[PDB]
């Protein structure tokens, strides 16, 4: 008698290796979860749903799950698409367990039926704001943002620490998410003489900004959050992803424990180096340990709280609010590579 778990995410659209990343995870999980025979004898079967990290068609999809009698969502991704979603799987019964969304609104609701894989923006900030004022010491600083829920909410967070310790702020400028052409930009970096610039946002424009950057003679420092370090960033930038710094999950992939779950991966020819196929195969993990003890939401939920889990990301605990204890993002060096290395 399978078991239905949603797996939600951006399987299209401009942000699809979120996607890559995380249906990768969830279907390896489910592949090991079943291969030692699943929960108590059930397999558990994946739903597959694209919501293109989209706010309107991610409550389309909410919708259409609750419609279809499943239970247990595995996602969304982006935090502004996720926010709809959300309040549709809590005010209808559905566990949501989300794997990528990090803005600090989602957990801040009220919402008893919703946890995460991942940490909060209200620590990837200030990391990123701590180590810029400590290991980078830069002169000239510049902040752009792609007005969006979870660029925004970072670019302010990191322009608040950096304040805190009297950095030199030279501007705050937020940018339209689907433009290619950034020459105002890059043009204006140059004319302020900027030498670093943390960038809140996602790939598609970090790399855009990365490459005219390059491209204008700029030897200009860059930093973006996780949602930067990935190899779509290293494919649309080129050479110019060189050099990026980024706060980051820990690289669970070189855990030597996990090596089996990095091979059986490989040889699917899939990628195993995203951050996402870790807290995805984690929150896969947690759903198990979860449908080990009831079939219920809100039975699952108090039971994860409740307990500390064994995942492939390390023990997990959730406070009250369904955000992880203690989690960290890291800092990293980015490379061209596709490959990230701690930075100095
Ligand atoms: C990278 C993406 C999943 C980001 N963490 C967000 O909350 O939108």
């Amino acid at each position: 008698e399978d078991i239905k778990v949603a797996v939600v995410g951006a399987m299209s659209g401009p942000v699809a290796q979120y996607g890559d990343q995380e249906f990768t995870g969830a279907e390896q999980a489910v592949a090991d979860i079943n291969a030692k025979g699943g929960i108590k004898g059930n397999k558990l079967q994946i739903v597959k749903y694209d919501d293109a990290c989209d706010p309107k068609q991610a409550v389309a999809v909410a919708n259409k799950v609750v419609n279809d009698g499943i239970k247990y969502v595995i996602g969304h991704l982006c935090s502004s698409s996720t926010q709809p979603a959300s309040d549709i799987y809590e005010d209808e019964g559905i566990l949501m367990i989300t794997p990528a969304a990090t803005a600090p609104e989602l957990t801040a609701r009220g919402y008893q039926l919703i946890l995460r894989t991942t940490g909060l923006d209200s620590d990837q900030g200030p990391t990123a704001a701590k180590y810029i004022l400590e290991k980078v010491k830069p002169q000239r600083i510049a902040i752009v943002h792609d007005k969006q829920q979870y660029g925004e909410g970072l670019a302010r967070a990191v322009q608040d620490g950096l304040k805190k310790g009297n950095a030199n702020v030279v501007f705050f400028d937020g940018i339209t998410a689907g433009e290619k052409d950034f020459s105002t930009l890059v043009a204006r970096l140059k004319k302020e003489n900027i030498d670093f610039v943390y960038y809140g946002g996602y790939h598609p424009e970090m790399g855009q900004i990365l490459r005219q950057a390059r491209a204008a003679g700029l030897k200009t420092q860059f930093m973006g959050p996780e949602g930067v370090a990935n190899v779509s960033l290293s494919n649309i930038a080129g050479e110019s992803a060189e050099g990026l710094l980024v706060t980051k999950p820990k690289n669970y992939d070189q855990v030597p424990a996990n090596k089996p779950i990095v091979d059986a991966i490989k040889a699917k020819k899939q990628d195993p180096s995203g951050a996402f196929v870790w807290t995805t195969y984690a929150a896969l993990q947690s759903l198990q340990a979860g449908l080990n003890q009831s079939d219920d939401p809100a039975e699952i939920a108090k039971y994860l709280k409740a307990n500390s889990v064994d995942t492939v990301m390390g023990p997990l605990t959730w406070d009250e609010k369904g955000d992880l204890k203690g989690f960290e993002f890291g800092v990293f060096d980015w490379h061209a590579n596709g490959t990230a290395t701690d930075a100095k």
